[PDB]
């Protein structure tokens, strides 16, 4: 059973990402063809002839002329019997307290078709984008598979629908947020349930702007709209009963880009006071925190949960601060946990594409992204490790790797490639790591490599030390048990009396300095280089510029060489 089966993707997501990874590495072979128009669909239906099709992420209605010639999957984020393009939208504007995901069968009308599989979970009272990326994904996987299995068998027959409801289109009116009528609670729901897009509306000091990224506030307080506070560019609004933080804002126009709130607001802060609170603090009321430094059992843990994974230069300042400390904390390992959804993505594309000088901004965002790896390499007397709880790509993986361990969630995907960003040679000392984890030979195919690769496949190459647990909380919990038993080890003090000979030597002190500046040598050449290749791609990245033909390395049946 090697299948040839077609993705119809608007994007090739998060989510087709994650597919693609679970049915290539079960060694079916996965083609893509981007939705573009219906008459490209068309086509790469004739081209490719696959043996199934599957729609993980549908902007346009299937042609009949391709559904009815190839067993044709849609993927909708409901339970069976729901219906609608906006169904986690819904599900958490109405508070469902059940929520699921249904692999049903294109038809006519619209998401009526029979299903094949389905799989329910409970709701957590969260961003959309954060159940899409877990509970929505890993649902969505356990379905495919089923699905493939009872393909493969030939006997089987889907379930057609008995009871069902149609949720439109959500209008922004819904979304809107006011914060004279609406509390907290209602506040955090409409922001959730349109993160990470298209952003909940409001005004905030005259500005009408889009708004995301919510958390509860507890102990600030004031009137209604007023803002109360800034705390590393995010800031603090009252409500009807309290406030609440918003890290990020989009202007509503259409070429605007998502921004930290302090970026989008700019002077009209002016007086505002920073709350500052170190991530070491510990404070007994709900409130936003960017980072946060814990230890328990002898390890220190740091999570940073940084908007979409995307490290500004400031945010890997504060990164390097959190560093610093833990280093100078009676701890035997330092553990980087990033967040439940993201580890990180590199520099932050946003920010650089906001700035005056872009290419500026690139190099101080690597500089201080290359000082947080420097900052970890450096680390004589302590275990590090790397929890991947979420994806990671570009320069995000190589800061994993940096680490002593690196560990990730099952299911996690990776792009350990720069060749959605304008081919950046990387830096993260990735000239040191990558051969001392894969060998130079298998290091330059990894980052040849423009597909994702799971987690599980990323640990049997051996670019990672170990996969395990199914949520990031059964991850983080398996892994302070495996780091707790190796600290209280015999093995862990002989480690770390070879690592304080290892790192404080000039021979190695002198080889990493000279990878980091070899890196940086070719990054400047990417950045400031006559080819302006970088710039162009993060242009299209971040502004969402759309296509117009899916690109052979996702498209088999676009290839040169491609016949039959
Ligand atoms: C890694 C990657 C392939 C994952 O693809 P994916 O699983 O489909 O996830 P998405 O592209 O949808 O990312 C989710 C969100 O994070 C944003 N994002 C991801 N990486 C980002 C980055 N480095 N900077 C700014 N935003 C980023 C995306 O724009 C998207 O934003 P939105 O939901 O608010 O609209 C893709 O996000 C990517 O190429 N990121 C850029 C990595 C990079 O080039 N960094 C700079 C060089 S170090």
């Amino acid at each position: 059973s090697h299948m040839r089966i077609l993705f119809l993707s608007y994007r090739f997501n998060s989510l087709s990402q994650r597919l693609y990874c679970e049915l290539t590495e079960r060694e079916h072979e996965v083609s893509v063809e981007l939705d573009v128009h219906p008459d490209l669909t068309v086509e790469a239906a004739e081209l490719y002839k696959p043996d199934l099709i599957i729609a993980p992420f549908l902007k346009r209605k299937i042609p009949q002329e391709v559904w009815k010639k190839y067993k044709t999957l849609i993927i909708h984020p409901g339970p069976p019997g729901d219906r609608g393009p906006n169904a986690l939208d819904w599900a958490i504007m109405k508070g469902e307290r059940i929520w699921g995901v249904t692999l049903l069968e294109a038809s006519e009308e619209y998401d009526a078709g029979d299903v094949w599989a389905y799989r329910t979970f409970p709701m957590r009272f969260a961003r959309k984008a954060s159940i899409y990326r877990n509970e929505v994904t890993e649902g969505v996987v356990e379905c495919v598979l089923e699905a493939l299995e009872n393909f493969e068998r030939g006997d089987f027959k889907p379930t057609p629908q008995k009871e069902h409801w149609w949720n439109p289109k959500m209008e922004q009116e819904l979304r809107r947020v006011d914060w004279e009528q609406d509390d907290t609670k209602t506040v955090l729901r409409k922001v959730y349930a349109s993160d990470s897009q298209p952003g909940a509306s409001s005004k905030v000091l005259g500005k009408e702007v889009l708004l995301f990224n919510a958390y509860p506030e507890e102990e600030l307080k004031g009137k209604p709209g007023e803002v109360l506070a800034l705390r590393d560019e995010a800031v603090c609004i009252g409500t009807r009963d309290g406030a609440v933080w918003i890290t990020h804002m989009r202007e509503r126009k259409k070429e605007s880009i998502k921004l930290p709130s302090a970026r989008v607001l700019g002077e009209f802060l002016k007086g505002v006071k920073e709350d500052p609170i170190k991530p070491w603090e510990k404070v007994d009321f709900k409130t936003y925190r960017e980072i946060l430094y814990e230890e328990e059992d002898g390890i220190g843990f740091i999570h940073f949960n940084f908007y979409n994974g995307a490290m500004s230069t400031e945010q890997c300042y504060r990164l390097l601060e959190t560093i610093k400390y833990a280093k100078k904390r009676p701890v035997k390992a330092i553990v980087l946990l990033g967040s439940e959804d993201f580890f990180s993505n590199g520099m932050n594309l946003n920010t650089i594409e906001n700035a005056e000088s872009p290419a500026d901004e690139s190099w101080r965002n690597i500089n201080a992204i290359d000082d947080v790896c420097e900052e970890i390499l450096k680390t004589p007397d302590k275990l590090t490790v790397a929890g991947m709880q979420g994806n990671a790509g570009a320069g995000g993986v190589f800061l994993a790797l940096t680490c002593d361990l690196v560990f990730a969630r099952e299911g996690v995907v990776l792009n350990p490639h720069y060749k959605n960003i304008g081919n950046l040679y990387g830096s993260e000392f990735w000239t040191y790591t990558l051969p001392k984890r894969v060998g130079w030979e298998k290091g330059k195919e990894v980052m040849e490599n423009r597909m994702p690769i799971s987690s599980k496949k990323a640990f049997e190459i051996g670019l990672i030390d170990g996969v395990f647990g199914k949520t990031p909380k059964e991850f983080r919990q398996r892994l302070k048990e495996r780091i707790k038993n190796f600290i209280n080890s015999k093995d862990f003090y002989e480690f770390i009396e070879k690592k304080k000979k290892e790192r404080t030597s000039g021979e190695w002190l002198e080889e990493i300095q000279k990878c980091r500046e070899h890196e940086l040598e070719k990054m400047k050449l990417n950045f400031y280089g006559f080819d302006t290749s970088y710039h162009i791609a993060r242009y299209y990245f971040v502004r969402r510029k759309p296509h117009f033909r899916t690109p052979p390395y996702l498209a088999i049946h676009r290839r040169l060489k491609f016949s039959l």
